[PDB]
């Protein structure tokens, strides 16, 4: 058994509970393609404006359309059978479930479902239009095609099964991760997999893969808004690191760089309102799209009808994106064991089975000797649930 459901008749956040053999349909269990060719991959619709890919990554990237080999670990065999997907599938819904049973995790998936990519496709600047790269096809039942929206990807890691990292596709000339605009976000990641850290209560702990895909959810947090930081800005550990592993090192970037950074997509956020108010038409009505982001941006509307940034819904949900939703949070939110500073060994897991690691507890199952000083992350006293690699 999973323990998918601790408390009520169904899940909260993810919609069904997927086996990887469940016929495809053309609405939540389907053949898909990305916009580039490439032959369809099946693909579980978790949750509104959320897709989940069991295939290892040779998609995302043309230069990474290989698995073998050129601390990283490799091995090309990794999830490649239909039992490996659909452990897959389970853990990743598990992780979801994880996250949403917190009140930071329901916070922080609201604000991502909300943070459609903007329409700022259109080259005639009185015309709201969708960006095709924000779109992912989807195959129908009798074999036509439909194009949908999405706003975050799930996918298998690429060559290296350990390099997690949250990427989206970009623009001829628009940085959407920067501009306010946004992306649809892809997220490399694992539940297989965990890496392990060292901590005297000289124990060798593992890192809960929950907290890991967290880290994940947070930078797309951060691009779907577009109000990244510009991986350019490093310390070498890049600032949108930092941001988003929070606590005291989130400190190390430049308070005074943060409130210009702060100033920087307030004005990118004002330019969003004034594009709205200038559409005058739409391709693809014009008044509900301008009501998507009204609710996204959270934009005020006077009785003419004509949308403007608030300073106090601005800052309420910059700082939301930026200063709550961390990796340090979530690690109290859990009440989990973690490596103190965003900078040893590689662990093979299984999550899925409940009694290996629940929504609640995780690891550290209560009522049981894994309870206490998180003994279900160490990985000498609960081995059962760890092999080093
Ligand atoms: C977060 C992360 C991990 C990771 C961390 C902890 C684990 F237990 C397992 C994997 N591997 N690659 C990345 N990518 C980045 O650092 C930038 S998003
Ligand atoms: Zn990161």
């Amino acid at each position: 058994s999973s323990g998918l459901v601790p408390r009520g008749s169904h899940m909260q956040f993810v919609n069904k509970q997927f086996n990887y053999k469940d016929p495809v349909n053309g609405v939540d269990i389907a053949y898909i393609k990305i916009p580039n060719q490439m032959q369809p991959v099946k693909a579980f619709k978790i949750h509104n404006k959320i897709w989940v890919i069991p295939e290892r990554d040779t998609f995302t990237n043309p230069e990474e359309g290989d698995l073998n080999p050129p601390v990283s670990y490799y091995d090309s065999t990794y999830l490649s059978t239909d039992n490996e997907k659909d452990n897959y599938l389970k853990g990743v819904t598990k992780l979801f479930e994880r996250i949403y049973s917190t009140d930071l995790g329901r916070m922080l998936l609201t604000s991502i479902v909300r943070g459609i990519p903007f329409w700022g496709g259109s080259t005639i600047d009185t015309e709201l239009k969708v960006i095709d790269t924000n779109c992912i096809n989807v195959i129908q039942p009798d074999g036509s095609y439909r194009s949908e929206e999405l706003n975050l990807v799930i996918i298998g890691p690429s060559a290296d099964i350990i390099q997690f990292e949250c990427k989206s596709f970009g623009h001829e000339v628009l940085n959407l991760t920067r501009n306010g605009y946004g992306s649809t976000q892809y997220i490399r990641f694992s539940p297989d997999f965990t890496f392990g850290f060292e901590e005297s209560l000289a124990g060798k702990f593992a890192t809960d893969p929950a907290v890991t895909l967290a880290h994940e959810l947070i930078h797309a947090g951060h691009r779907l808004y577009g109000i990244a930081i510009n991986p350019n800005r490093v310390f070498e550990v890049s600032f949108e690191e930092l941001r988003t592993f929070g606590g005291h090192d989130a400190k190390f970037i430049d308070s005074l760089q943060e409130n210009e950074f702060r100033l920087y997509y307030y004005n990118k956020f004002k330019d969003i309102a004034s594009t709205l108010n200038k559409a005058k038409s739409i391709v693809g009505s014009l008044q509900y799209m301008k009501n998507v982001f009204k609710e996204k941006y959270l934009l005020s509307e006077d009785t003419s009808g004509k949308f403007s940034v608030d300073k106090l819904k601005f800052d309420k949900l910059y700082k939301m994106l930026t200063e709550i939703y961390t990796e340090d949070n979530f690690v109290k939110f859990f009440k989990v064991l973690n490596r103190k500073t965003y900078l040893k060994a590689v662990f093979k897991i299984n999550i899925v089975p409940k009694v290996n690691y629940t929504i609640y507890d995780g690891f550290n199952l209560r009522n049981t000797n894994l309870a206490a000083n998180f003994n279900g992350q160490n990985t000498e006293i609960n081995n059962m649930n760890f092999t080093k690699l």
